C-alpha cells in the first residue's frame, strides 16, 4: 500500500492510500526546550515534533520547518518525516511508495531535496510529489474546474479543464493561514491582549479557527458591530482569563480579500481567482466559473464560499453561473486526492523508481512530475 | 447505397445517395492538445475530430487538413474520412461505392491521392470524383445554367448549356469563406476586440453566420451607419462578454464584390460570374444570365442575390434577364446533386472500379472523371 | 519647432523635431502612494509621473496608462503628456505642432481620443499620428525593408515597398517586453526568488535588460548551462542582496521566438516577420529578405539579430539574400524617423490643423492618417 | 503656545512648543505614605508626585501609573498632569492646546481616555496624540529613516519613508528600562546586595545610569572581568554604604541584545530592528540602513550605537552602510519633536478641537490621529 | 553512601541518602558563655553546638552562623559541620560524598565557600549544592509544580514544569521563621511578658511552635479572640511561671500574609506564590496552580494550607483548580528528595569530584550546580 503524505506548511496529514481519510494529523511543528533541566532521572527529549511539541509548548519555542510552502529547515523537516512514517504510521518506509504534495512555483531544490531525502534517508521504493491543487480537484470527482487552495503558508489557483492544466493561469499568493493568524494577533493589542511568544501564537490560531468567520459587506459589518454587541465572542484562556472580541473576528478573514491590511499590494483571493480565470481561454471560462473549487483549512471559514460568489459575480459577466464548491471536509481535500490518485492503476507507472533516481540524480523529479 | 461525401474547406457532409440530406455535417477540423495533461485515469485521446474537436477547443490546437480546397495534411484527411465512415454514418466502406466532390482547376495529384486513399485504405468497390458546381446544377433540376459555389476555401464559376460545360470559361478565384473570417477578425480589431487562436477564429466565424449580411448599396450602407446605431447588433462571446458591432456586419461580405478590401487584385464574384458567361459563346449567353445559380455557405449571407442580381445587370446589356436562383437549400446543394447523380441508373457505369484501379493506378482518376 | 512624442507602452521619449536624439527619455508611469502620510509639512504629492515615481516606487504603486499599445487610463495618459510638455521639453505645446505616434491595427479610439486631447487640452496647433514601424524605415535612409518593431506592449511588422505599404501584410503581436519582464519574474521562483509588486517588476525588467541575451541554438545553449556555471551571472538587488541567475538569461528572451513558453498560440518573431513577407507579392520579397529593419527596446537583447538571420534562412528560400539591419540607435529610431519626417518640406501639408479639427471633429485623424 | 507633555512610562517631560527643551522633567511616580504620621500640625499630604516623591521616598510607596506605555492608573495619571500643569509649568490648560505622545500599537482605550481627560477634565481647547517615534525623526531633521525609541516601558521600531509610515513593518517589544533595572536588581544579589522596596528601585536604577554601559563583544568584555579588577565600578548608597560592581555594569544592558537573560523569548533590539528593515520594501531598506535612529533613555548607554552598529552590519548585506544616528540629546527627541511638530503652520489644522470631541465623543482620536 | 545535609537557618537536617528520614537534626546555633567559670576540675568547653547549646542555654550566649539562608559566620559554620560528621552521624567525611542545600538567589560566595570548606576542611571526595524547593518536589514524587519553601531564613517559590524549572519565576522574601519569632515577642510585650535574650528568643520559638495558628478569616479571628477567651492558651515557662495568649496565636502567623505587621513593604507568601505563576507562561500556569507544595517548618501552621488555598483561589480566575499540597512531613521534604536525588543513578554523574576542583577551583560550583 502507498503512502500520502501532505506536508503542508502547518499541519502534516499522513495515512495509506485507497483510505478515505488521512490516519494521523498533527502540527508541522519541531519545540525546543528553552529553560535548563533542574530534575534529573525524568525523561526529557532534546526536540519534541508535533502534538508533543503542541503539549509542551509552555517550556518550549515552537518552529516551523517549512514556511510559505518551502522548506526552510531540512533537518527538522527530516524529524517530521521520520515522526509521520515511525510514530504515527507506524510503516517502515523502505516497503511503501510515498506520495508527496507542494505548491506550485515552489523553488525547484525544493522537491529535489525532497526527492533525495525520500530515496537516501527513508530508502522508499518509490515516490513521486503531486501538485496540491490538483489533488483537490481528484477528491472532488471533476476533471474540469479551478481550485483555488489556501493553506497556513500558500494560497494558489490552478485551472484544469478536461484534465488538462493551464500553466500559465497559476497564480499564487504567499497570503494565507500564518499571515491572518499574525494579523489577529496585531490587531488583538487593541483590546490589550498581548500574545507575542511562538505558544501564544498557537493560542492564537485556536482563537481565529473558533471565532472568525467572513462578513458578507464587511462594511455593513463593521457598522453592526459598532452600534451593538450582538458580533462580541467570549474565549477562555489556557490559565482561565477570558478575552473577549469584536469586529476582530470578521476583520482578520478580511484580510484575504483585502490584503492590504496587511500592507500586501497584492489582489485578494476573489480576485486572484477571477484573474486565473481570465488568463484562460475564452472558451474554457464558462467551465471555470461553474466549477471553481475550495481547499484548505484556510477556505474553513464560515461564510466565505458566499463571500467568495458574490465577489466573483461582481467581476464576471451576468449571464455566467458562478457556483463555489465548498465540501464540508475541504480541509483534507489534498490528502483525498493524494488518496485515489496513488490508488489508480493508470498511475502505478507514473512513480519515480529508486532505479531511475540512481541513474538520474535528485533531478529527476522535474521530467516525472508536474 | 453508395456513399456521397463532400469534403469541403470547411465542412464535411456525408449521407447516403438517394437521401435528400446528409445526414452527417461537421467540421472539416482536427484538434491536438496544446497544453499538458495532469488528470491520470481520463480518456484523452491524442487528436480530436470534428464536433468533438470543437467542443474542446478551448484546449485544443485547431488545424485543417484542407485548404483552398486542396488537402494540405493527408494524414488529418485519413482521420477525418475514418470519422466520416466508422463514427458518423458507421458503415463499413469496403461495400458503399463512394462519391466524391472537388473544386476545378485543382492540382492533379489531389484526385490522385484521393484515389489512392480511398481504394488502399478504406477498400473502396467503386469511387468517383465529381466537380462540385455541376453536382449544384444536379440539384436546381436544370441542364443549364452558371453555378457560382463558394464555400470556406474556393469561390469558382463553371457554365453549363445543354449538359456541356464550356471548360474555358471556368473560372475560380481563392477568395471565400475563410479569407472573410480572417478579414472580420482583422477589423474587429478596430472597435478593441482581439481574437487570435485558431479557437478564436471558430467564435468568429459564428459571428459573421449569424449578424454579417450583404449591403444592396455599400456607399450608402456606411452612411447609415456612421449617422445612428439602428444597424448595431450584440454577440455574446462564450464567457459573457458581450461585443458590439456596426459596419463591419457589412463590410464583412463586401471584401467578395471588392478583393482590394484583402489587398487582392482579383475580381468580385459579380464580375468573376460575368467574366465566365463572356468566356462563353454568344448564343448561350441569354441562358446563363437566366440561370445563375448560387451555392455554398458563403451565398448565404442575407441581401447576397440581390446585390448579384444588382451588379450583373449593371455589366450585361438591359435587355437581358438576369435571374439570380439562390435556392433556401443552397449550402446542402453539392450533396444534394451529389446523391442525385450517384442513383441516377446512367451513372451505375461511371464509378472507377477496384479493377479499373489495379490495372491503371490512381491516375484512372483523370481518364473517367471529369 | 515640431515636437516629435513617442509614446510606447513602456517609454515616454519626446524631444523637438530636427535634433538626432530625444530631449526627455523617460518611463511612462504614475505612481500613487499606497501608505498613509505621518510627516507634516513635507512636499507630499498625490501622485509621481516618469522617473519621481521610478526614485520613490518604494511606497507607491507604479501604473502603466498604456497596455499593449493602447491607453487603458487616460486621466493617467494625460499627466504624462502633461509632464512630458511642462517638465520635460519646458515648452508650451500650444505653439508647437505635435507629432505622436501608434501601433497599427489599434482600436479607432485610441488615436481619436489622442486627437482631441491635443487640441482641446494641449491647444496644439497642428497634430499628427504616425505609424511607429513606417518611423524606423524613415531613420534607416530606406524606402524599402520590412520593420519588425518591438517595444514594452506590442510587436508588429510593416512591409514597405518603394514607398509604398502593404497593410494586407502588416501582422501584429501582442507579445514583447512587459510579457518577456513577467516571464522572468515566474522562471525566477524556480530559484527561490520572489519578485510580486510592482516595484519589484521594475527590478526584474532591470535584471532582463542587463543580463538577458538571446542564444544561437538554444537547446545547445540548454545543454551548456546544465553542464557548468560558465552561463551563470550575478545582479545586485537594492537591499543588496546577490541573485545568480543561470539559463533564465536566454529562457527569458526565447519566448520571442518560442511564445509557447507563455501559454500562446502565436507564431514567434521570426515567423511573424517571415509570414508578414509572404503576404506581400513574389516580386518584392527579395528586397524584404535583404532589408529586414529592427526597432525597438525589445530587439535590443544581445545575440537576437543573429537569431533572427538564422531562423529566416532556414524558412526562406536557400538563393535568398536574408539581411536583418540591427543599427545600434535602434531603441530611438522610431523617435528618429520620427524627427525626420517633421522636418521634411512635403510633411507640411500634412497636419491635421486646429481649423480642419474643428470642422470634422477627432474623427478627421482617420482621413489624414495612415 | 501649545503645550507639549511626553508621557513615558518612567519620566514626565512638559514644555511649550517653540522651546528646544523641556521645562519640566520629572519622574512620573506617585507616592503614598506607608507609616502612621505623629507629628500633629505638620504639613503632611495624602500623596506626593515627581521630584517630591522622590524625596520622601523613604517613607512611601511608589507606584507608576504608566506600565509598559500603558496607563494602568488613571487616578494617578490625573495627579501627574494635574502636577505638569499647575506645578511644573504653571499654566491653565484650558488656554492651550496639549501634544500628547503615545507608543505604537497601544490598546485603543489608552489613548480614548487621555482624549476624555484632557477635554472633560482639563477643558483643554485642542488636543493631539502623536506617535513618539515619529516626533524623533522630527527632532533628527529626517523625513527618511527608522526610529528606534527605548524609553522605561516600551521598545519600538518605526520605519518612515519619504514621510510615509510602514505601519506593517512597525515592531514593538515590551522590554525596556525598567525590565532592566529589575534585572540589575537581580542579579545584584549575586554579591549580596538586597534591593526590594519600591524606593530601593530608584536606587539601582541610578546605579543603572551612572555605571552600566554596553559592550562591544560580550564573551570578550566577560572574560576581561574574570581576569582582572580593571572593570570594578564602586557606588556610594544614600547611607553611606559603598557597593562595588563588575561584570554586572554590561551584563544588566546585554539584556537588551539577549533577551533569554530576563527569560524572554523576543528577538533583540538590534533583531528588532533588522526584522523591521526587511518587513519594508526593498527599494528603501538602503536608506533605512543609513538613517537608524535612536531615541529614549535606554539608548542612552556608552558604547550603545557602537555595538547596534556591528550587530546590524552581521545582519544585513555587506555592501550595505549601517550609519547609527545617536545624537547627544535623544533622551528629549520625541518632545523636541513634539515642539517642533506642534509649531508649525501645516499642523494647525490637525488638532482635535472641543467641538470635534463634543460632536464625535472620545473614539474621534482613532479618525484624526495615526 | 552518599550523606545528605539541609543547612537551613534554624536547623540542620543529616543523614544518610537512600533513608527515609535524616539520622540526625539539631538547632544549628552556637552558645558560648557570658559568664566567668568558678568550678575547677569541671569539664567546661569553650563553646557548645547544636542540642548541648541549646539545653545549656541559661549562662551562653546563642548564635546562629546562617542568616536569611547566608553564613554570616563561616568559622562557626564549620563548628556546625564538623558537629554534624563527627558526633551526630559519627562518620567520616572523606570517605562519603556530601549533598548539601541552598536558597536561590543567595550570594555567589556563600555557595563558593561551601565548596572551599568541604573539600579543603573536610576532604570531601565529592560535593553537590542543590536548590532547596527543587528537593521538595522530589520528595512529592513529581516534575510539575511550584513550590513554596520557608523555613527560619528564607521564603521562596520555584516553578518548575516537566523537570524544567523557570528561573526567572523565583521569587526570593527575606520574611520566614525567624521574623516571626521576633514579631511573637514584641507582640508579647502587650500582656507584659518580657523575653529579650538570645535564650528567651528560642522559649518565644517553642511558644510559637505550640500555639500559633493561621487564622482562615484575620479580621473575624480578631472579631472573635475580642468578645470571648475561647481563644486562649497557657504555656508554662521554664521557671514555672504560666503565661496567656490570646489573638497573639493568630496575629503572628498572619505576618506571613500580611508583611506591613513588620513594616516590610513586600507581598505576602500568597501573592508571592501567585506572581511567581504568573510570571510563567500561559500554557503551564494551570499545571501550576494544581500542584502547590508547601515545604519547611514555617509551613507547619495549622490552618495554613487553607489559608493558601483561599487567597490563592481569590487572586486566580475562577476556573483555575487550587491544590495546595502540604504532606504531613513537609518539615523535612528539603532532605527527603535530596536523599532521593542522591541515590539516583543519573545523578552520579553530576558530583563534584576532588579532581574537578583542584583543576578549577571553587568557581567549579557555578558550572555544575543549578
Ligand atoms: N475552522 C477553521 N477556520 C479558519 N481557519 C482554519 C480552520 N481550520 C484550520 N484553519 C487554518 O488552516 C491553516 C492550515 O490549513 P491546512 O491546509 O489544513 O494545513 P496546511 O496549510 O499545513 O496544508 C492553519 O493556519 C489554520 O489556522
Ligand atoms: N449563414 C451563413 N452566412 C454566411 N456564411 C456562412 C453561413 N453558413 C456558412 N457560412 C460559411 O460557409 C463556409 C463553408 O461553407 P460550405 O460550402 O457549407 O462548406 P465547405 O466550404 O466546407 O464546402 C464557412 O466559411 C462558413 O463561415
Ligand atoms: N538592453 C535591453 N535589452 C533587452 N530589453 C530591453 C533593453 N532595453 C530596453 N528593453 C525593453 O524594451 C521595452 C521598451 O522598449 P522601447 O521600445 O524603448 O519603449 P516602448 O515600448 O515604450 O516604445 C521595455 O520592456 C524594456 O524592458
Ligand atoms: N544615562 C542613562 N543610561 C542608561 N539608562 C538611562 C540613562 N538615562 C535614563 N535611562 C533610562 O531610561 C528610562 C526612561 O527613559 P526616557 O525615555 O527618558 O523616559 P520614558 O521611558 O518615561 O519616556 C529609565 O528607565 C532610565 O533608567
Ligand atoms: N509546628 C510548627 N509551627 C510553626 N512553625 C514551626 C513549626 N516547626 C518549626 N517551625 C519553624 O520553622 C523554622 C525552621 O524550619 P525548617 O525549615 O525545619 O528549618 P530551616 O529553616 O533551618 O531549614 C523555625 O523558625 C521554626 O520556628
Ligand atoms: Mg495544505
Ligand atoms: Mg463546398
Ligand atoms: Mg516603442
Ligand atoms: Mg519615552
Ligand atoms: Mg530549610
Amino acid at each position: 500500500a502507498a503512502l500520502v503524505v501532505d506536508n503542508g506548511s502547518g499541519m502534516c496529514k499522513a495515512g495509506f492510500a485507497g483510505d478515505d481519510a488521512p490516519r494521523a494529523v498533527f502540527p508541522s511543528i519541531v519545540g525546543r526546550p528553552r529553560h535548563q533541566g533542574v530534575m534529573v532521572g525524568m525523561g526529557q527529549k532534546d526536540s519534541y515534533v508535533g502534538d508533543e511539541a503542541q503539549s509542551k509548548r509552555g517550556i518550549l519555542t515552537l518552529k516551523y520547518p517549512i514556511e510559505h510552502g518551502i522548506v526552510t529547515n531540512w533537518d527538522d523537516m527530516e524529524k517530521i518525516w521520520h515522526h509521520t512514517f515511525y510514530n504515527e504510521l507506524r510503516v517502515a518506509p523502505e516497503e511503501h511508495p510515498v506520495l508527496l504534495t507542494e505548491a506550485p512555483l515552489n523553488p525547484k531544490a525544493n522537491r529535489e531535496k525532497m526527492t533525495q531525502i525520500m530515496f537516501e534517508t527513508f530508502n522508499t521504493p518509490a515516490m513521486y510529489v503531486a501538485i496540491q491543487a490538483v489533488l483537490s480537484l481528484y477528491a472532488s470527482g471533476r476533471t474540469t474546474g479551478i481550485v483555488m487552495d489556501s493553506g497556513d503558508g500558500v494560497t494558489h489557483t490552478v485551472p484544469i479543464y478536461e484534465g488538462y492544466a493551464l500553466p500559465h493561469a497559476i497564480l499564487r499568493l504567499d497570503l494565507a493561514g500564518r499571515d491572518l493568524t499574525d494579523y489577529l494577533m496585531k490587531i488583538l493589542t487593541e483590546r490589550g491582549y498581548s500574545f507575542t511568544t511562538t505558544a501564544e501564537r498557537e493560542i492564537v490560531r485556536d482563537i481565529k479557527e473558533k471565532l472568525c468567520y467572513v462578513a458578507l459587506d464587511f462594511e455593513q459589518e463593521m457598522a453592526t458591530a459598532a452600534s451593538s454587541s450582538s458580533l462580541e465572542k467570549s474565549y477562555e484562556l489556557p490559565d482561565g482569563q477570558v478575552i473577549t472580541i469584536g469586529n476582530e473576528r470578521f476583520r482578520c478573514p478580511e484580510a484575504l480579500f483585502q490584503p492590504s491590511f496587511l500592507g500586501m499590494e497584492s489582489a485578494g483571493i476573489h480576485e486572484t481567482t477571477f484573474n486565473s480565470i481570465m488568463k484562460c481561454d475564452v472558451d474554457i471560462r464558462k467551465d471555470l466559473y461553474a466549477n471553481t473549487v475550495l481547499s484548505g483549512g484556510t477556505t474553513m471559514y464560515p461564510g466565505i464560499a458566499d463571500r467568495m460568489q458574490k465577489e466573483i459575480t461582481a467581476l464576471a459577466p451576468s449571464t455566467m453561473k458562478i457556483k463555489i464548491i465548498a465540501p464540508p471536509e475541504r480541509k483534507y481535500s489534498v490528502w483525498i486526492g493524494g488518496s485515489i490518485l496513488a490508488s489508480l492503476s493508470t498511475f502505478q507507472q507514473m512513480w519515480i523508481s529508486k532505479q531511475e533516481y540512481d541513474e538520474s540524480g535528485p533531478s529527476i523529479v522535474h521530467r516525472k512530475c508536474f
